[PDB]
C-alpha cells in the first residue's frame, strides 16, 4: 500500500483499515467522527438557539447495523461540536426488545414529556424488515424517549401496556413498511379537522405521519392525530395522507413513487419560508417530502422526491392529501431528507449523501461512510413576469402556473431551495475570495478554460451565472477537483434542459461509481428577455460535489480523483460560436470554506471492528 | 373476595393483584422478593465467606419473561439480603442483541477476568428455542460479564468478535438445546487428560458442560476445556460427556432420561462432602447432577436426577462419563437444581420449587410464583454392615454394593443429601421446641394421632424415626396443616418401598394440584437387626413441605389449604396392629423456624404489570 499521490494508485485494496481517513473526506459539513452514518434524524432548535441534529450511526464499522442516534450540536448550521457521554457520540442505542434491532428515524416533540424535548422514534425489533420482504406487524413500531439536558442523553418510557411502544398497529394489512415518524404542529391541519373531531375524538395540537406502503399496491405516508392535548401516549389513526401507484410517475421532472415512502415529512411553505397560517395566507402552499424505494434503477433504487398538495377533508375525519404537483429535493446520491422549523419562520432541510463505493471495495480502507448535505432553507419560489412561450411551462409539472388577467404573462411557483445564510457567511468569510472577470464564451473559447484564481486543496465554492440565448444549442458550465488525467464535469445543456455530472475521468481508482449523473432544470424566460439565465452554485468538499441552480435544484454527488493536484477548476464549454455565444458573469472562488469540526483532530477513527461469526446467526446486520 | 379464612373460599378468581400475597407464602426460606423466580444461578461463596445466589427472576410479572438474574446474600445459607442497585434486586438483565431475549442460567468462575467473580451464562437472542422446536444456532450462545463489586454489578465482555459471546458454535448439528454452562476446576479430569492435551492444545483449570441433546437421539452433556490458563475467551469442545438414549430409563429408582438435559453440574465427593483430590481418593465419586425433560407425564415434564459415574478417556482427548448408578436429587415438584463449592470441603445443592398451580388461576392473585429448596449438603453416603437379604439389594439401581470378603455383609454407596447445617441450628434456636414421648403404633392406633404440642402457623419441622418390623405390612407417617376439613398426608408404606404425600384433602380451594407424590426408599437392613428404620424430616414453610428421608430422598411439594387453622400436625398409622407394631422415636417439633428475610416487609408485592400488545406479536413472552 502506497499513498503516493503523485504517482497512480496502486491496489488500494492492500491498504489497512482508516490508510485512506483524510485522502477524500470532507471538512466543511457535518460527518460523524468516523464509521457508517445515514439519515439525520431528531434534528430541532434548542432552546438556547443552537441546532440539534441526530444521525443514523454505527461507529467502528462501515456497513450499517446496531443502528443509533449519533449527535451533535452548532449554534450557526456550520461550525459542530460532537456530544461526549458514556457511548462516546451515540445518545440512543438499541437497548430493549422492542428495540433491540435499531433505533431508526425518529423527530422532535420540543414541548413532550414533563416539558421536555421528546423524541418519537421507530424502535425495531426481530424479524423480516423490507418493503421487498414478509415483515410482520411488531418487527417495527414506534416510541418515545425524552431528554432533561439538551440532547446529552434520552430516557426512554418503560417497555409496557400504557408506555413503550406507543405506536405498534398496523393501521392497514400487508405493509411494505411502518417508520419514520414526523410529529409536526399545524394550525392548518387543526382548522380543517376541527369540524369532525366527534367523529374521532382526537383533539390534540400534535400530528404524526408514519412512512409506508402496502404489498402489491404502492406507497402510502399515514397520518396520525395526538389523541388529547398534553398526553403523548395515545395517537389516533386518521387515515392515509398520502396514497400513491405502485411504481407510479408524475413523470420526467417528478422521478418515481416506487412500492414504499420512507422518511417523509410536512410542511407549510410561502415566499419567505415556513408559515404557520390556518389558511388564510393565500401565498402559502403545504408540501410533503418522502423518499420513495425501488422505483429508480441506480441510485440506491432511492428517490429523495417533494409534493406540493391539496387538502380535502374525508367524512370519516381524516385528511386526504391530493398532489397537486410533483419534484425532485436532491438528483443525485443523497436521500432521507428531514426538515425542521428554525427560529425566524423558517423550515430547515438536510440529507444524508451516500459514498459511491457500492461494492464496499474501498470502504474499510476510508474507516467511513458518508456524510450529510449542506443545510437548505426551504420556501416557495415565485417567479413573475414569466414568457408564455417558455418551452413547456404549461406541462405544470414540478411547478403551477397562474397566468396573469390579460394572459401575456405567467407567475410560476415551486419549492425552493437555497443554502441556510449562516453557511454562506462562514465559508465566504474564512475563505480566500476570487471575484473573477466575466468571460464570454465564444468560437475562441477552449473545452476547459481554468479560472484565473485556482483552489489550493478540495474544499472551495464556485458561483456563476451563465446567459444563454433562447435558441440555443451550446453546453457550458464547470469543471471541477481537476488535473491534466482526472477532472469532473459539470454541464448544461438548456436545448435538452438537462444538467449532467460527468464522472468518466474523476478518479484513476476505477472502483469508484462514474455514471453520470442528471438533473432536469427549467429555465424559465422571463418577459422581453431575449436570453435566459443558469445561476450555478457548487460545493466541493473532500468528495462531495454539491450543486445548486436558481436556488431550485440540487444535484449532490461524488468523486474520488487519487492525484494531489486533482483540485483545479474553471469553465466548460461546447458549441459556443461567434453565433452562439454564452455570458458567464457573478463568478467568483471561495477557496478554503470552514473547518466545520474545530475540535477533532484530522484523524478521528477508533479502528474497525468485526462483529464475528454470530452476525450471519443472528441475521440481522452484516457485521463489519 | 373475601379473605375471611374462618369460613369456606370464595371464588378467589376475583380477589386482586397480590392480595393473597402472605396467605400461602413461605417466610423461612429463599425467595423473591415478588413476582416470577426459576432457576437459581451464580452461586459462589464471596471472598469474605458469604454466599451469593442468584436466581432467574421477572419482577412485576407471575409467568416467565425477560429472563434476568435477581440476586441476594448471607453469611449462613438461612438469613438473607436481597440487592438493591438501579435495577431494584436484579443485577443482570437483557440488554445486547446476542442476550436480549433472556439472561438464562450461569456459573461462576471465582477467580476469572482480572482476577474478578466471573460468570459464564447462557445468552439466548431471538428464534425458536426448545427441545421440541427447531431452534438453529446463535439462539442459544454462552457469554462472560465479571464483577468488580461482590455481586452488587456485573459488566459483560463487549459485543464482537474475541468477545461476546464466548461460544456460539455448535458442537454438533440438531441440537435440542445448548444451555446452562457449569464451570468448575477438575484435578481428576487435568490427570486423566494430561497425557492427551497435545491432540487438544486444551490446557486450562478450568472445564465447562452444556447441556443438551440432539433431535431424535437423547440427550447430551457437552464438555469444554478452557484453552489456556487465566485466558477465559477460549473455550474448546472435547466432546460429549454424558450420552443418553431418547426417553431412556435406568428403571424405576432413575427417572427417565428424557431427550435434552438443563442445569448440569459435575461434582467429586466422598463420605465428608466435596474431593478435590486427582483420582488418588479411593472413597471418592464422581457425580453429574441434571435435569431432563420430556421423560415424564406430569411434573412440568421435569425429573431431576443425578448419576454417579466412571470416566474414561477417549483416543481424540475427551471423556466419556459412564454412568455407574443413576438416581433422583427430589421427586416432587422442584427442578434446576445447581452446586457449588464452599469452604471446608462442601460441594452444596439447591433448587427450584415450582407451584401447583400449572393452570395460572390464583397466580395474580398471589403476586408471586416460586421459591428455592433448602440448601443442601452432598456428601458420598456409606452404609456399612447391610444384610444380603435386604430386598432388591443387588439390582444396584440409584446405589452400588461391595461385598465383605465373607459373604455375609455389604457395603452400601450413593449419593447423600442432608440440609445444611447452619440452617438446621438456626431453625432450631429461633423455634420453640417441643420434645415430643416416643408413640408406639400398635391396634389402639388412631388414623391420626396429633402431636402433643401443636404448630402455631405454617412454620414449623418435624423430625421421627419410624422403627418397622422387617415383614410388616403397616403404614405410618405425618400428618401436616391440618383441620378437620384440610389436611396433607405423609405415609411410608416399607412393603411397597413407597414414600408418597396425599393431597386429596390438602385444600378446600380446588384449582391447585391433588396429586399423589410419590418417592422410592430403600430401608438397607442392618446385619443382626430384627427391624428397619425410616428417619423422616419434613419442613413445612408457608405452602412448601420439603421431605428429607435418611439424609437421602427429598421430596418437595405444595399444599394450600384455605382454613387458619390447618396447621396442626401428628402421626398417621394404618393396619398397624398388636403384632405388626410401628416404633416411633426421636419426635420433635420446632415451630417457627426464621424469618429469611428480616429487612423485607410481610409484603413486598409492587403490583403487577402487563408487557401490552406486543407481548403477542414478539412472541418471546407471555407478558404477564
Ligand atoms: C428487562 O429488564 C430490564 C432491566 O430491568 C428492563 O429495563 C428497565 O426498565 C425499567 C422500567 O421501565 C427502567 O426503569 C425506569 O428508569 C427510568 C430512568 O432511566 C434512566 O436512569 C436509569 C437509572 O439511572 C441511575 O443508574 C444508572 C446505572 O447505574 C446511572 O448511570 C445513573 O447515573 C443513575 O444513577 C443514580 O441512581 C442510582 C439508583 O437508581 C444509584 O444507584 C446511583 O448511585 C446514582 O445516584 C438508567 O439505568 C437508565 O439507563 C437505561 O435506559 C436508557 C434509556 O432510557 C439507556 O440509554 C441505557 O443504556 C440504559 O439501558 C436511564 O438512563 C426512570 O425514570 C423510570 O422511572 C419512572 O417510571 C415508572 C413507571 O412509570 C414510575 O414507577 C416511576 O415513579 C418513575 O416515573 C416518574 O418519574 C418520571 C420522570 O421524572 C415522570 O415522567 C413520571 O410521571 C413519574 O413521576 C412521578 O413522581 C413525581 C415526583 O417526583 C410526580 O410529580 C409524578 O406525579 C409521578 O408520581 C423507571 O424507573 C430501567 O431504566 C430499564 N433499565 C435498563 C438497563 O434497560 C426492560 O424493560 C425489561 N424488558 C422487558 C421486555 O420486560
Ligand atoms: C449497540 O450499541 C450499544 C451502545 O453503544 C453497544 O453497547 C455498548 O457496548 C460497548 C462496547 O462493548 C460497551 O462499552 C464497554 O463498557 C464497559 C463498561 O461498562 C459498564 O460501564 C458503562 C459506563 O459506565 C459509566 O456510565 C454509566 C451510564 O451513564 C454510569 O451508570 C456509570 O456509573 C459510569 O459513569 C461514569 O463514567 C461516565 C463515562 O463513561 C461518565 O459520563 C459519568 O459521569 C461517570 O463518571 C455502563 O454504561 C455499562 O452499562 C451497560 O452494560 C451493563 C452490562 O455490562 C448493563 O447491565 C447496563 O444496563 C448497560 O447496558 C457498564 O456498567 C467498559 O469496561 C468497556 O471498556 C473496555 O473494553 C474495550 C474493548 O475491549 C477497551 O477498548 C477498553 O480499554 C476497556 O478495556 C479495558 O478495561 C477492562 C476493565 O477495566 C479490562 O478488562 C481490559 O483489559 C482493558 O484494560 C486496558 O486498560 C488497562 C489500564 O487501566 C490496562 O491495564 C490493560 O492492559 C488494558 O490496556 C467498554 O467501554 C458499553 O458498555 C455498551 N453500552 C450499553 C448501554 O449497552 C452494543 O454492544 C451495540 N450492539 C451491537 C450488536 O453492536
Ligand atoms: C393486575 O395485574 C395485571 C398484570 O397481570 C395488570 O395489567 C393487566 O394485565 C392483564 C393480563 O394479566 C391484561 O389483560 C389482557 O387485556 C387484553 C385487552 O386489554 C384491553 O382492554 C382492557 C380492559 O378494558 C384495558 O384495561 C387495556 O388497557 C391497557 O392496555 C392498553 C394497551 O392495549 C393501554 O393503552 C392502556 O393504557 C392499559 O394499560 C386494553 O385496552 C386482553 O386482550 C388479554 O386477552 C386475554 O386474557 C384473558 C385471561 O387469560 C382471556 O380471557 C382472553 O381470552 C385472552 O387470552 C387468550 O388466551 C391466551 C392469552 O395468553 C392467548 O393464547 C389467546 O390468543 C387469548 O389472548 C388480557 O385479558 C390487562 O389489560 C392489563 N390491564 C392494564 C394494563 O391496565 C393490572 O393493571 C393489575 N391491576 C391493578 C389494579 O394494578
Ligand atoms: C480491520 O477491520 C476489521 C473489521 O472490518 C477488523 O476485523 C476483521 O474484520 C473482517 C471483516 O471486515 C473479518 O473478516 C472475516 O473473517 C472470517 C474468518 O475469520 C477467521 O479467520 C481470520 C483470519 O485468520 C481470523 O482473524 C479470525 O479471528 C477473529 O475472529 C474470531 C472469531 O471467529 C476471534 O476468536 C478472534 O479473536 C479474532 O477476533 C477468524 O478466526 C471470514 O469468514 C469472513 O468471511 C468473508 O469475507 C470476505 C470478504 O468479504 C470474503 O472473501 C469471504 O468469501 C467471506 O464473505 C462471503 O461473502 C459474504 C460476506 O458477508 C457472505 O454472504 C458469504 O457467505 C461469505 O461469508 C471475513 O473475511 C476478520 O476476521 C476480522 N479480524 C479480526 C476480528 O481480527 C480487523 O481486525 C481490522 N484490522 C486491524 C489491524 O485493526
Ligand atoms: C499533476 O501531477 C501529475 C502526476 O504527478 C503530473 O503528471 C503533472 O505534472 C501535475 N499537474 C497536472 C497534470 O496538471
Ligand atoms: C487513523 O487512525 C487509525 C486509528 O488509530 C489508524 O489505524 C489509521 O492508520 C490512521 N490513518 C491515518 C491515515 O493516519
Ligand atoms: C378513513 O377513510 C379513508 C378513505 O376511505 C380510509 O382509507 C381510512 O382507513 C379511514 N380511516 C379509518 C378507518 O380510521
Ligand atoms: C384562520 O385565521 C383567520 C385569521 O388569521 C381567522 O379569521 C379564521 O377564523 C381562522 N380559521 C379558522 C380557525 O377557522
Ligand atoms: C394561460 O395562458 C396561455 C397563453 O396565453 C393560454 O394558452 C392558456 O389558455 C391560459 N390559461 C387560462 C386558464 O386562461
Ligand atoms: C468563519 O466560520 C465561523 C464558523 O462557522 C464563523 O462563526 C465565522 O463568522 C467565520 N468567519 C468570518 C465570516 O470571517
Ligand atoms: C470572444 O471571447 C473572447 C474571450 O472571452 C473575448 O476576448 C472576445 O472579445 C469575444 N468576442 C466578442 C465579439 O465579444
Ligand atoms: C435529457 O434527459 C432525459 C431524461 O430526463 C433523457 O431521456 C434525454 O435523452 C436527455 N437528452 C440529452 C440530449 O441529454
Ligand atoms: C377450624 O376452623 C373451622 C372453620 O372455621 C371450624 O370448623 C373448626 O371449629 C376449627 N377447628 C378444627 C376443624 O379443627
Ligand atoms: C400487597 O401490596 C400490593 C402492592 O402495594 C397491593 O396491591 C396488595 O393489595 C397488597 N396485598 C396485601 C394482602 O396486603
Ligand atoms: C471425540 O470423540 C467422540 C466419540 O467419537 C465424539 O463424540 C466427539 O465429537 C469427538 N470430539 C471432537 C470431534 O472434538
Ligand atoms: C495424584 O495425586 C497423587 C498424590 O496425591 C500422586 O501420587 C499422583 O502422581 C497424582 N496423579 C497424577 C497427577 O498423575
Ligand atoms: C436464629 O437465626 C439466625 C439467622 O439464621 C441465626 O444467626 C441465629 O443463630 C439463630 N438463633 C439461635 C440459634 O438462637
Ligand atoms: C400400644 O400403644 C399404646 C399407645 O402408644 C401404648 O400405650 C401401649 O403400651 C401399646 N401396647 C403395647 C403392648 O406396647
Ligand atoms: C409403589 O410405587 C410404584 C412406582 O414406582 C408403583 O408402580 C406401585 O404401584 C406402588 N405400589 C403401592 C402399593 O403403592
Ligand atoms: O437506518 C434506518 C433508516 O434509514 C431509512 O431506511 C432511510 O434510508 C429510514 O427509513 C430508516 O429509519
Ligand atoms: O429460565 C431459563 C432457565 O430455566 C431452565 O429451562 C431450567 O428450567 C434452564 O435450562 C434455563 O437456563
Amino acid at each position: 500500500c502506497s499513498l503516493d499521490q503523485t504517482v497512480a494508485p496502486g491496489n488500494l485494496t492492500l491498504c489497512g483499515n482508516a490508510t485512506l481517513f483524510t485522502t477524500f473526506r470532507p471538512k466543511a459539513r457535518f460527518i460523524a467522527p468516523e464509521g457508517w452514518m445515514n439519515a439525520p434524524m431528531g434534528l430541532y432548535q434548542r432552546a438556547d438557539g443552537s441546532i440539534h441534529a441526530g444521525y443514523q450511526s454505527h461507529p467502528k464499522h462501515i456497513q450499517w447495523g446496531n443502528i443509533s442516534q449519533g449527535a451533535a450540536y452548532s449554534s450557526d448550521f456550520t461550525s459542530w461540536t460532537d456530544f461526549n457521554g458514556s457511548e462516546g457520540y451515540k445518545t440512543i442505542w438499541p437497548s430493549q426488545i422492542y428495540d433491540i434491532r435499531g433505533v431508526f428515524d425518529g423527530s422532535i416533540i420540543k414541548e413532550g414529556i414533563d416539558g421536555y424535548p421528546t423524541i418519537l422514534y421507530t424502535s425495531t425489533s426481530f424479524g423480516p424488515l423490507g418493503a421487498t420482504l414478509n415483515e410482520a406487524e411488531g418487527t417495527e413500531t414506534q416510541s418515545l424517549a425524552y431528554t432533561t439536558d439538551d440532547g446529552a442523553s434520552w430516557i426512554k418510557l418503560g417497555y409496557g401496556a400504557g408506555q413503550n411502544p406507543v405506536i405498534y398497529e398496523w393501521p392497514e394489512t400487508n405493509l411494505t413498511g411502518f417508520r419514520d415518524p414526523y410529529v409536526f404542529q399545524s394550525p392548518r391541519l387543526e382548522a380543517l379537522l376541527a369540524n369532525t373531531t366527534s367523529i374521532t375524538n382526537a383533539t390534540g395540537d400534535h400530528f404524526a405521519t408514519i412512512s409506508g406502503g402496502v404489498h402489491g399496491d404502492g406507497a402510502r405516508l399515514f397520518l396520525y392525530r395526538q389523541h388529547t392535548t398534553g398526553e403523548f401516549i395515545k395517537w389516533t389513526y386518521l387515515g392515509p395522507l398520502v396514497t400513491t401507484g405502485y411504481k407510479e410517475s408524475y413523470g420526467e421532472w417528478s422521478g418515481n413513487y416506487g412500492i414504499n415512502f420512507e422518511t417523509a415529512g410536512v410542511t407549510r411553505l410561502n415566499p419567505a419560508g415556513a408559515a404557520w397560517d390556518n389558511g388564510s395566507d393565500t401565498t402559502a402552499v403545504d408540501f410533503v417530502t418522502f423518499g420513495t424505494e425501488q422505483g429508480r434503477a441506480d441510485h440506491q433504487n432511492h428517490w429523495p422526491l417533494w409534493a406540493a398538495v391539496d387538502y380535502e377533508v374525508r367524512d370519516n375525519g381524516s385528511i386526504e392529501a391530493v398532489i397537486a404537483y410533483s419534484g425532485v429535493q436532491d438528483w443525485g446520491r443523497s436521500y432521507a431528507y428531514a426538515s425542521f422549523p428554525v427560529e425566524g419562520y423558517r423550515q430547515v432541510s438536510v440529507g444524508w449523501i451516500y459514498e459511491d463505493d457500492d461494492n464496499v471495495i474501498l470502504a474499510k480502507q476510508f474507516g467511513y461512510q458518508g456524510a450529510f448535505t449542506l443545510f437548505r432553507d426551504l420556501f416557495v419560489k415565485v417567479v413573475e413576469n414569466v414568457s408564455p412561450s417558455t418551452p413547456g411551462l404549461f406541462e405544470q409539472a414540478s411547478w403551477s402556473t397562474k397566468n396573469s388577467t390579460d394572459g401575456m404573462s405567467v407567475t410560476v411557483t415551486t419549492l425552493g431551495q437555497r443554502v441556510v445564510p449562516e453557511t454562506l457567511a462562514a465559508y465566504k468569510g474564512n475563505s480566500t475570495v476570487s471575484t473573477l472577470a466575466p468571460v464570454m464564451l465564444n468560437e475562441s473559447a477552449a473545452a476547459y478554460t481554468p479560472f484565473s484564481s485556482q483552489p489550493t486543496d478540495r474544499f472551495y465554492a464556485l458561483t456563476g451565472s451563465f446567459e444563454f440565448g433562447l435558441n440555443t444549442t451550446a453546453k457550458a458550465g464547470f469543471r471541477v477537483l481537476a488535473s491534466e488525467e482526472e477532472y469532473t464535469d459539470i454541464w448544461f445543456d438548456p436545448a435538452s434542459e438537462n444538467l449532467t455530472v460527468v464522472r468518466t475521468a474523476s478518479s484513476l481508482i476505477k472502483s469508484f461509481g462514474n455514471d453520470t449523473e442528471l438533473a432536469k432544470v427549467k429555465l424559465y424566460e422571463i418577459v422581453g428577455a431575449e436570453s435566459k439565465t443558469l445561476n450555478l452554485t457548487v460545493f466541493v468538499d473532500g468528495s462531495v460535489i454539491e450543486i445548486y441552480a436558481n436556488d431550485e435544484v440540487a444535484l449532490s454527488t461524488r468523486a474520488y480523483p487519487w492525484l494531489a493536484n486533482s483540485t483545479g477548476a474553471g469553465l466548460l464549454a461546447d458549441g459556443t460560436t461567434a453565433g452562439d455565444v454564452v455570458g458567464v458573469s457573478g463568478l467568483e472562488l471561495w477557496d478554503g470554506l470552514v473547518d466545520a469540526w474545530p475540535a477533532r483532530p484530522a484523524n478521528t477513527s477508533q479502528g474497525l471492528v468485526w462483529d464475528g461469526p454470530t452476525a450471519a446467526m443472528y441475521g440481522l446486520f452484516a457485521g463489519y
